[PDB]
């Protein structure tokens, strides 16, 4: 029930740890970081940098305006940690305008040093767990990085260096993640780009976490993309990008079953299904996907993801039924002008 969900939610991040170890002006702030999103997205980087450049100034400018620091809300700290970190994001043109002793990784530490530093102002937390969480996964992209291309750091395991972020973004995302956590305009898709870090850390090191680590991590995610849009008015536009990654995760988690069933020969059935399950996930998904952007491209994956039903369905009647519709979605594709690599021609030209 309702006190249930609390108990196993409990036992999500038991296992996890387990697993793992006036005022109007602070409106304005925002508004200016918005913007600075805005430029992004219509790909005027310069712009873009201004604005964040802007938006630090403008902030570095309230603090020694106010007379009491600490009444600066969470949502203060959640923009200027966002305008830092976005720095980081730019960091190749945002460079140029900067002493020559400055990194990339610094501008990801003070977003993570500046949003910590709201965990104790008043006011709403969401927009500030949003940054925390975005900032530490931007960290661990960065140890990555740095444990393949640094001397230093060749014999420490990734996964030493890196779950302590993974965890601390996670306390935070978990949180954004719930039904009591009411929708709020700087949960964009743009903004959840970050996600995809967890998600691929997840996939390439899954071998070491639990199933139900996974499953719990990866609802979070989900749960996450599907909220940025749940407003039936959310353009098109922004529907896609969460819904593409909802099916990025989703074929994922297929493809994690299916690499089990590749391997161990135990327990095949259970096996079998669970990935079977994510991948009509996937169609679903996908399917979503296809009325927000009818593009025939698109049929390409559609058939992929039948070839992988067609590959481990332990029935003949439904093999036969995938691998249909398969070649339907390819031959449609191509009569729609999709360029059909070899592959996709000769298994069009193997089935009929």
């Amino acid at each position: 029930a309702s006190l249930k969900k609390q108990q196993q939610l409990e036992k999500q991040k038991q296992e996890a740890s387990y697993e793992l170890s006036e005022e109007d002006n602070i409106s304005q702030l925002w508004g200016l970081y918005e913007m600075s999103r805005e430029k992004l997205e219509n790909d005027d980087i310069d712009a873009s940098v201004s604005l964040v450049f802007g938006t630090i100034h403008e902030a570095d400018r309230i603090l020694r305006n106010t007379e009491d620091i600490s009444t600066l809300p969470k949502d203060f700290h959640a923009a200027y940690s966002s305008a830092l970190l976005a720095v980081s994001e730019l960091f190749e043109i945002a460079q140029k305008r900067l002493k020559e002793t400055n990194t990339e990784e610094s501008y990801i530490d003070a977003a993570i040093e500046r949003a910590q530093l709201g965990l104790d102002a008043p006011g709403n937390e969401s927009r500030l767990f949003l940054a925390l969480a975005r900032a530490y996964l931007e960290k661990v992209r960065v140890l990555v990085w740095r444990h393949d291309n640094e001397e230093s750091l060749a014999n420490i395991p990734v996964t030493q260096l890196v779950n302590p972020y993974i965890e601390k973004a996670i306390q935070y995302l978990r949180p954004l993640a719930q039904d009591s956590t009411e929708y709020f305009d700087a949960l964009t898709p743009d903004s959840l780009r970050p996600l995809y870090i967890l998600s691929s850390y997840l996939f390439q090191f899954g071998d070491q976490f639990s199933e139900a680590f996974l499953l719990d991590v990866c609802s979070i995610i989900t749960a996450l993309w599907l909220k940025s849009v749940v407003d039936p008015n959310t353009p098109a536009y922004y529907k896609l990008i969460a819904q593409e990654a909802v099916l990025n995760n989703y074929t994922t988690f297929a493809e994690y079953y299916m690499d089990l069933l590749d391997n161990s020969e135990s327990n095949v059935d259970d096996l079998i299904n669970k990935a079977s399950s994510w991948l009509n996930n996937s169609v679903d998904t996908w399917n979503v996907i296809y009325t927000l952007d009818k593009s025939p491209e698109r049929l390409l994956k559609l058939a992929d993801i039948k070839m992988d039903l067609a590959q481990i369905v332990q029935d003949e009647a439904s093999q036969d039924n995938y691998l249909k519709e398969a070649c339907n979605a390819i031959k449609e594709a191509q009569g729609s002008g999709v360029e059909l690599s070899p592959d996709y021609v000769e298994f069009v030209e193997a089935y009929s």
